[PDB]
């Protein structure tokens, strides 16, 4: 009531293009504080030549956001980075965007610079009404709650360097309290304007050095920095990714002080600490680091130090780390709250704490330093485990801590199907967008959780990522595919193939998958009291065990089933439906008329009545001939059986002359089962046996739908009384009728996406032919291919890459949540389309 | 849940300089939009020539802010606005800035831009390090965090027009759920810089016209408006002042919208709305009227309007009345709700509604105002009762509503309290601060709740507020003085006077006073079982009544005693006490020595003891020798027997000796005057009649003597001696010793420190004379009742304003039972009446110093 967590990171600091290089750069040592001419000429009016820059402000993916050209060139580079580290936060988390709009998400971004604006308003004959929207401070916020659509709070606030982490705080407790179930927290600052860094080199505040020594004797002042940094909170329900639980902060102000407004009270930042843990249950004991605020002055140092040693080291047995992210990049002003808690956050997950540089010498008015009540992290040290305390104090009296409790979950261990392939989607807005997500996935193809998260992120409108890409999982080489789509809504078909589709040991391979094997225990059900199991036959080694007609019948039927199961499972519904031969049986379970039940038994039976009657030799045979060729042709005994496409025809009657008038058809150049002539005369036999049989699993005939399109019955009489229902009698008529295949192929509109549902594709060769070029024909599975389940899975796959979403992840069980501790970050692989670029304001923008 | 009350307010509006001119403004339908070139000449690359202006940007109090002139000048005038407006509301509410320093109060300030900031930054060869400290976004709610010592969260925030309207909110909720018992919330804007003006015009913002047509079909733009206004919420427990309640308010925003991110959603307006309203217990049908946000631009106008149609008035039999502020003064952007809360809290505590300009000809888009269901408040009609709703909107889709219970407290009946004088305090800056304070006490001198706080705000220190002044209400004349103090921490010395103080009828008048008249009932219990009660004695009608020596003792210490209650009670503890005779017993009680039973008693034994002895005619005389030519001149039997001044001191002996003694020195033309003493000879051989009988009878009254304290100086043992055994405690052996021994007055008048306040508490003010001689030539000596004046009570008061008067504080208000508040709807505001020193001019940035 209500258990807060930080879900998802993402950032641009100091020579740092991403969450990723930042963590390298800190736990590397390497400073990122610079001394070029980026901003303007180093040493201009005086000013220290050392700041920490961002390595670009001209980029900016403007159609993402839905940002005309006009207007982004006039966009604070502030928000174009924001909206970018908005979305990148989002996603980190494992979180798919639209699963927030139209909700109560907050957004709260620390802010204090409006340089931008300042610049783009100079001149009145020149300057243009839109630069308004896109750099006064309060559009920081309220452009993201107008992208993202989050409808709760949309506040920039402005306490100084206290103010990221006051958004934090504030954020914190509207999703504490209810108000919100999540939030977007920002923090920017930019250095564009030299004016300003001389006010703050005539207050004292920056060092000529140009470095923030924290906690040394030599500090000296502090040195600035940039910072677009985001952070999206969530009520612990919400999360996938959990870096950490917040388990408590607050803010308060010095007050009245007689040294000054910007003179630091240490009493005051100790009040506010010891407001926040004994109070709370939480004890200073249970610390094991506190990211100091730790700008490195002669005066705020010891202040602050001094003041955690009076609040937490006095309650405390062992020393306790301290450190500051300052030393390392600068102080990024309002940002430096989260540029710090991005610090914390990576530490924890790698296991190691980004140590502080320029640190040599401990200020001798800092006791707990000289007697080790304190310990500056000033090498990487690991991770021992405990809660995690953050400082934001800012320059005009406003404090704020933040207390964490580090996630430490465990990745499940192996159990027999991780053994299994496993499949990843992504979406993208470039082909590198796409490419390196699944690099990712490639690279981390064990962590579940982390392909969990990728998939979900991976299903976006087709207009916003325009290209997509699948790779399979936990198989040899790099299976692949990548490309772009155009925004057809793209309409799914389905075709359940009839026999001929049968194989040796079919469906060994889909076994594994505990989904698939659990549509066949439930067809397992169906015909337990009759004396068979489709599990065993299938699962069975027994070169013969499919010639038996009705172990044929019943597991074709029954894996044309559990297609259609994990099809519906991913969240694939069929616009059409069609079927031949026998799949007129699965066709009734994917349109709604067949229980399971139903229609696993309408196959039994159907091959039951077939094999007592032990008919003559048989035989059938496709051949090169037209519809109305074939009557014309045909010897006596022998009828067209199935209408396939225009030129492929199947021919069913009896073995004497069906085997004979092939060879007479060879011997002019022309294109040419179990024994059995199927859709003849032969099954007017069979008709009223079967009929009873399936009168008593069919009691309630249910109504077929517009989407499913029969074979057994032509357009003509499509609104009989037969055609109404998928009955016994229907079942029956589809026997003795011949298949009108390439009667329904016509129906097959523009642009779709056309599925053979069958253990083996027979028909893919008759569906290219059948239907227009556009679309798109699939298979599901393949006769003996080494490996099925990896067949399927990259077909699914190819389904994704047309534009129609898929979700791989009901395939497998699901993750449990949160993710484990080390998921890897999913920001930094983020990418976008820079092809751009913008304008940025510069130095002579501003007044001299 | 802990309720939240709207306690105090103030502002700067166009043409308005305070909100009893804003008030005036809108209930007289003037518009406070202009056309001057006050910022920038008007029609400038094509703007509207109006717009709402301050009058003055220039005037700021800074030393009573600590700030020091070069920084003052180097201020966002925003801020050095800010500051006063603040005092300001906080002293409307009857709240003491003091109450709340070292507190967890919050500040939370709407404001969207930092012009002055720019301007001041512009050279860097020459700009102020100052200057981010006057003028950085942060710094307007940061540094009234500094000034008040207000240790809650200090937050600038900026959501365009809803700022300050969130910032209510956004403080609303921390005194809610407990994280703060009150909050300062401010609301800033100003026009400074024109280019700012331009941009708004280029995106199709601002009529052209410089005028805000709320719900006109007319109407096309806003008109920019300036505004500094500030509000004092605070938890109902600490509120003297309640303008209203404030029963719900939240923010939602517009979020994603096809039109473009500055068209604003009806429909999300409408979704805060019904949140706030069915779902929270409050009905819509409970509203009288709604203050809409009413900027008067084609597209949102209906888009509001609507949502107030389809949130609130399809739950409406009645029509709902709808007004805007904005029309009557322009929009402030982000100050614009707090603008436009005071034209609400204004219209409440009037009574009336004021009215809407420019509304001509219903939006024909808006259904509601052709069929009635709305009707705007273009003429300006009475307050019928009912909830008050706020939306303030800001263009970029922050909304912002609040739900106000207006407070309908009346005035208590006048009833069976027949009317005391009361006494009204005032400090101030100025010679003007006091007198205006004063004058708005004496006119509303009836209205107790506003007197009550009106003395509760004049208690500050002296070097912030170097003016006072004090008059007593409910009397013939204008009783008031008004002066300025200097900066000692003027110390406070009690003298309890002698013998010769009473008189016939004495405290007849300060029986009224309920906590006088329970320390005399208090005194009765004390010689209840001897056969005596005190009250009797000052209600008797007998001319003789003080003749007798045991009524006189006891009277006398028993009014002594309800003095040192009463100045007790109004906060008056002493540095210093000093006895003179008798005296010495009420010491004891105002040092903590003697209880009250104790101290009464230790007057009757004393006065008993010496009626039983039935001694010799005895006389006294005050001679004009000094001390040591006394016991040259003095025939024998006759002693010096108190050491009044340099100048006084009083001789005792035999009738026969000291009556011959005067004449012969009034033939050597020296002073010499017999004392009235009952026919006795005090602290002379005389009394070691009494010592042993004495001594007896008050052993069984101070039963554990309780030791003396340095502030208590003894007049009865000289300074040498005041280690001794005796001095220790006031025992029995104590009060023994001083009967006999000589009064050593002007030995201890020597002691008192420079500059302090003397107060002699006694029924008639004998010593006044005396201690005028004895003391040092700068203190004051103040008197506490008189003989036969006419009306003590009024005397009393009198001089409690003259203590007021020097610099130490003193809070009349418990004299009087306690008023309960809240206090009622309509007691008169506060904010108008406190004035500064504004001597001084500043600087204030010019179009000039922005880029063109
Ligand atoms: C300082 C002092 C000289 C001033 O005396 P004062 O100004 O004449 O004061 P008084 O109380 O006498 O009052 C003034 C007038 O009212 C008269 N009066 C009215 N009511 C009186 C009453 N109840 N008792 C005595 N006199 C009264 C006086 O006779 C006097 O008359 P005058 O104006 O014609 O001279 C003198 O009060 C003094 O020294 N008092 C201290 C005596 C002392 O030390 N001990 C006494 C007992 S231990």
């Amino acid at each position: 009531s209500e258990e807060v967590v930080i879900a998802g990171m993402s950032g641009k600091l100091p020579e740092s293009e991403n969450l990723q290089e930042f963590w390298a750069n800190l736990i590397g040592g390497v400073d990122m504080v610079t001394d070029d001419d980026r901003r303007w000429k180093a040493g201009l009016y005086g000013l220290p030549k050392r700041s920490g820059k961002l390595k670009d402000l001209s980029k900016f993916d403007a159609s993402f956001f839905g940002v005309h050209p006009k207007q982004a060139h006039t966009m604070d580079p502030q928000l174009r980075l924001l909206l970018e580290v908005s979305y990148e936060a989002i996603v980190d988390g494992g979180i798919n965007p639209a699963s927030l709009r139209g909700t109560n998400t907050g957004v709260w971004v620390g802010v204090s610079g409006s340089e931008a604006s300042e610049a783009l308003s100079r001149d009145p004959e020149t300057l243009l009404g839109y630069s308004m929207v896109g750099c006064q401070r309060a559009m920081m916020a309220n452009r993201l709650s107008f992208f993202f659509d989050f409808k709760g709070p949309s506040i920039a606030l402005d306490t100084a360097c206290s103010s990221s982490l006051l958004a934090l705080q504030n954020a914190y407790q509207a999703i504490r309290s209810g108000e919100c179930p999540a939030a977007l927290v920002g923090g920017i600052n930019l250095l564009l304007k030299p004016n300003t860094s001389v006010q703050f080199m005539k207050l004292g505040m920056l060092s000529p050095d140009g470095t923030c020594r924290s906690f040394d004797d030599s500090g000296s002042g502090y040195c600035r920095s940039e910072a677009v940094v985001a952070v999206l909170l969530t009520k612990k329900s919400l999360a996938r990714r959990v870096y950490a639980t917040i388990l408590n902060a607050g803010t308060n102000t010095d007050g009245s002080k007689e040294q000054g407004v910007t003179f630091p009270s240490g009493e005051v930042q100790e009040q506010l600490i010891c407001s926040l843990y004994q109070p709370a249950g939480l004890a200073p004991e249970s610390l094991e680091y506190i990211e100091a605020h730790g700008t490195g002055t002669k005066v705020g140092d010891p202040q602050e130090l001094n003041g955690i040693t009076r609040s937490l080291c006095a309650f405390r047995q062992a020393p306790l780390l301290i450190g500051s992210t300052k030393s390392n990049m600068g102080h990024p002003e309002p940002a430096s709250g989260l540029a710090a808690l991005t610090k914390v956050l990576l530490s924890l997950e790698h296991g190691v704490w980004a140590p502080n540089l320029h640190f040599h010498n401990p200020n001798p008015e800092i006791p707990a330093l000289l007697d080790g009540r304190l310990q500056v992290v000033d090498r990487p040290l690991p991770v021992r485990g405990g809660n995690v305390g953050i400082n934001s104090f800012g320059f005009g009296g406003s404090n704020v801590h933040v207390i964490l409790q580090p996630n430490t979950r465990q990745a499940p261990a192996p159990t027999a199907h991780a053994a299994l392939p496993h499949l990843l989607h992504a979406s993208g807005r470039t082909l590198e967008a796409v490419q390196d997500l699944l690099e990712q996935g490639r690279q981390h193809s064990q962590d579940l959780a982390f392909v969990s998260m990728l998939n979900d992120i991976a299903a976006t409108p087709t207009a916003a990522m325009p290209f997509r890409g699948y790779t399979v999982l936990g198989v040899e080489g790099r299976v692949q595919e990548v490309q772009q789509v155009s925004t057809n809504k793209r309409p799914l078909w389905f075709i359940c193939s009839g026999m001929g589709t049968q194989w040796r040991g079919m469906g060994l391979s889909l076994m594994r998958l505990d989904s698939f094997r659990e549509s066949i225990l439930r067809s397992d059900e169906a015909v337990k009291p009759l004396g068979v199991k489709v599990s065993d036959l299938l699962l069975s080694t027994d070169e013969r065990t499919f010639d038996d007609i009705v172990h044929a019948f019943v597991s074709l039927t029954a894996i044309q089933i559990a297609l259609i199961d994990l099809l519906t499972s991913v969240g694939l519904k069929p616009d059409g439906i069609i079927g031949h031969s026998l799949g007129e049986v699965a066709c009734g379970y994917a349109d709604g008329c067949l229980s399971q039940r139903e229609a696993v038994l309408a196959a039994y039976w159907r091959g039951q009545c077939i094999k007592d009657a032990h008919l003559p030799p048989g035989s059938m045979a496709a051949v090169g001939l037209s519809w109305e060729e074939c009557k014309q042709r045909c010897p006596a005994g022998v009828v067209p059986a199935c209408h396939n496409s225009e030129d492929t025809v199947t021919i069913s009657g009896p073995q004497a002359a069906v085997n004979e008038f092939v060879e007479q058809l060879k011997q002019e150049g022309v294109f040419a089962t179990g024994g059995l002539a199927f859709h003849s005369y032969f099954m007017e036999g069979i008709a009223p046996t079967l009929l009873q049989a399936l009168k008593k699993v069919i009691r309630e005939p249910r109504p077929r739908s517009a989407r499913w399109l029969s074979t057994s019955i032509p357009e003509a009489q499509w609104q009989s009384s037969l055609a109404r229902t998928s009955s016994a009698e229907y079942n029956v008529n589809n026997l003795v009728s011949p298949v009108l295949f390439q009667e329904a192929l016509w129906h097959i509109p523009e642009h779709a996406v056309v599925l053979e549902i069958a253990p083996h594709a027979l028909l893919q060769a008759v569906l290219k032919r059948g239907v227009k070029s556009s679309c798109t024909i699939i298979p599901l599975m393949k006769r003996d291919h080494k490996d099925n389940l990896e067949f399927f899975l990259t077909n699914l796959g190819k389904v994704h890459l047309t534009g129609i979403n898929v979700n791989p992840n009901a395939l497998f069980p699901p993750v449990e949540f949160p993710a484990p501790r080390g998921t890897p970050l999913i920001s930094p692989h983020i990418k976008w389309d820079h092809s751009q670029t913008w304008d940025v304001p510069v130095a002579e923008d501003f007044p001299n």
